């Protein structure tokens, strides 16, 4: 076989590549959001904590995988510690990406409460209480779910480390079923699963709201035509009183002034089909349709543009924790066949540092679906660059 030496200059080499890529994409991030004002709300701050922790893959969790990797001789605590410290960034995470839809479901849902419910005070405390979390559910194995009670003795002598020491080896030291029911299905694949129910209650929520207001629209355009074509007052009347409501609920969901017109004509038409002048209440009942042109039109338009405006966000967002699925899932899946597979051979160690690598890149990706998808912060970072670099 080749010597190893070999295979790990490749996989150092690319881990050190990541780190560097992670680190200034995620610096950049949390620049823009300190300069731009506008990028200072409270999802972004679930952000920031985001690329802090994936600037913290870069600093600290690729330098331990390059270290784990070699098997170096440890006292098997300080080993443990190596082994998780990412479990606890990847913890952070998805404690991020968790809050982050929730937010946005807050945010399309109760949007009149919502700066009244989240503040970047709240916000601020949600953050600390998660990375504390965090240190707990990554660390876990510290308190005694590990293997540092039966060491392998035999890696222990053929590498020559001293008695209390272990040959420091990630799935020697960590349990698979600590990796498998603890970390992988209660920490990470629930609250993928809980992420995934929230942002389909999120476009749910828009596309039931944006029928709504085509339907109040329609029923303000139909109800027209049939005064047009009536011939009975009570005909008049009963069209009249359906348009009223429909515009009461759109006037819920200077155009206080063009509601205000628009209910004023409909309750001039309305009292007049009352004492029986339809004719007169058709000629008022017709000066509805420049009110309609005039305002009701133009604040039904913004309204459909703000929440597609919310969807288009909240995609991009979704993208986000679908990269984290994709650069994670293989790994555990792998740990999955390792510890529920004992007939199965184990994943050869090209494909288990392929893995980790994956797992790696994705504090890479964040940085480039922002600038893609996010208009402010694309411009951000054109600023930012061309200003502070050149
Ligand atoms: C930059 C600062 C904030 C963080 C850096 C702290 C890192 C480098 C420190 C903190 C705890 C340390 C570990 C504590 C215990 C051991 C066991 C020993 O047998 C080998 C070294 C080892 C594994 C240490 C490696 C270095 C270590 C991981
Ligand atoms: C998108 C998410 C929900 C998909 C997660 C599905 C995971 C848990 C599934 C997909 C493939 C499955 C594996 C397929 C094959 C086997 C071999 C069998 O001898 C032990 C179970 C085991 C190892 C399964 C464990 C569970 C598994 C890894
Ligand atoms: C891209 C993501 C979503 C899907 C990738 C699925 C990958 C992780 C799956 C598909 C095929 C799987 C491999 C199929 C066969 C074996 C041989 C077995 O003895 C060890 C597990 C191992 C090596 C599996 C590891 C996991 C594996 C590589
Ligand atoms: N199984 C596993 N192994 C490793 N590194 C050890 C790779 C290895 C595996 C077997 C072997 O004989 C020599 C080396 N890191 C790992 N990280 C993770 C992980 C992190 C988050 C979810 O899973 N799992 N995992
Ligand atoms: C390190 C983490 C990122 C620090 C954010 C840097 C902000 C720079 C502000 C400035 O350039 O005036
Ligand atoms: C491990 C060491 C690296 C950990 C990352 C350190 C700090 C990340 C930056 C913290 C956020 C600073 C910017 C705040 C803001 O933009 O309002
Ligand atoms: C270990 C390295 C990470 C530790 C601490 C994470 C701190 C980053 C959180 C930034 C908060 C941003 C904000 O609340 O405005
Ligand atoms: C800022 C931190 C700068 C220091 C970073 C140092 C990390 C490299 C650690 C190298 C340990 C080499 C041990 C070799 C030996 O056993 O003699
Ligand atoms: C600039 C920073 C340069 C980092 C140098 C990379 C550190 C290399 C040391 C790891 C060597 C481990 C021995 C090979 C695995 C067996
Ligand atoms: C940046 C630092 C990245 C690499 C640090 C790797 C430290 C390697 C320790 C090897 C110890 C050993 O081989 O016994
Ligand atoms: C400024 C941020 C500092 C970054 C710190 C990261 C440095 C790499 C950390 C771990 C490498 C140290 C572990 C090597 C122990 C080998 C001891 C031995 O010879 O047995
Ligand atoms: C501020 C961050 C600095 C925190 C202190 C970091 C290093 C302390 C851990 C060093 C202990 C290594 C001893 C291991 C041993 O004796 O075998
Ligand atoms: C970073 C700051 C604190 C790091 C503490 C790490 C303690 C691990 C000690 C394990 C051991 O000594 O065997
Ligand atoms: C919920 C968050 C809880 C945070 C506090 C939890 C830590 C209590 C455990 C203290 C560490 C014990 C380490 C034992 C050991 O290293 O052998
Ligand atoms: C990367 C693309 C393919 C990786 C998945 C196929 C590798 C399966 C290897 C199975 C084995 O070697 O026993
Ligand atoms: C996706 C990013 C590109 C991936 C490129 C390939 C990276 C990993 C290849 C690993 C090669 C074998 C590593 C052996 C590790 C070892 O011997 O300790
Ligand atoms: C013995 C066979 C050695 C390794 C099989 C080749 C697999 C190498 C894959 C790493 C490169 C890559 O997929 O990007
Ligand atoms: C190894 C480094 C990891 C590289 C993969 C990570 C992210 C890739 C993002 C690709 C974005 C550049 C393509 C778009 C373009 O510039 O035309
Ligand atoms: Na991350």
């Amino acid at each position: 076989g080749a010597p190893p030496i070999m295979g790990s200059s490749v996989y150092i080499t690319v881990e050190l590549a990541i780190a560097v890529l992670a680190i200034l994409g995620n610096v950049l991030v949390c620049w823009a959001v300190w300069l731009n004002s506008n990028l200072q709300n409270v999802t972004n701050y679930f952000v920031v904590s985001l690329a802090a922790a994936d600037i913290a893959v870069g600093v600290l969790a690729i330098p331990f995988a390059i270290t784990i990797s070699t098997g170096f001789c440890a006292a098997c605590h300080g080993c443990l510690f190596i082994a998780c410290f990412v479990l606890v960034l990847t913890q952070s995470s998805i404690f991020s990406l968790l809050a982050i839809a929730i937010d946005r479901y807050i945010a399309i849902r109760i949007p009149l409460r919502y700066n009244g419910l989240v503040t970047g005070t709240r916000a601020k405390g949600i953050i600390a209480i998660c990375w504390v979390l965090s240190f707990a559910i990554g660390l876990t194995p510290m308190l005694g779910w590990n293997n540092c009670g039966q060491p392998k003795e035999g890696k222990q002598h053929s590498q020559g480390c001293g008695e209390g020491q272990v040959a420091c080896l990630f799935e020697d030291v960590v349990p698979m079923n600590y990796m498998v029911y603890f970390n992988f299905f209660a920490c990470v694949l629930v609250p993928l699963l809980l992420m995934l129910g929230v942002y389909l209650r999120i476009f749910l929520a828009a596309r039931r709201q944006l029928a709504d207001l085509e339907d109040n629209w329609e029923t303000l355009n139909d109800n027209l035509k049939v005064i047009e074509k009536a011939d009975n007052a009570a005909q008049v009347k009963d069209a009249l009183t359906k348009m009223r409501a429909a515009a009461l609920d759109a006037q819920k969901a200077d155009f206080r002034h063009g509601f205000d017109i628009l209910v004023g004509q409909i309750d001039d038409a309305l009292k007049l089909a009352n004492e029986g002048k339809v004719k007169e209440a058709q000629a008022a009942a017709e000066q509805l349709k420049t009110t309609r042109n005039a305002y009701i039109q133009k604040y039904l338009e913004r309204a459909r543009s703000t929440l597609q405006k919310e969807v288009h966000a909240a995609k991009s967002l979704a993208i986000i924790v679908g990269l984290f699925a994709l650069c994670w899932l293989p790994l555990h899946i792998i740990n999955c066949f390792t510890f529920f597979c004992p007939d199965c051979s184990h994943a050869p160690l090209w494909l288990m540092y392929l893995a980790i690598v994956l797992s790696h890149t994705n504090s890479v990706v964040n940085p480039f679906i922002y600038a893609y998808r996010i208009r402010e912060f694309r411009q951000t970072f054109r600023k930012i660059i061309r200003s502070h670099v050149l």
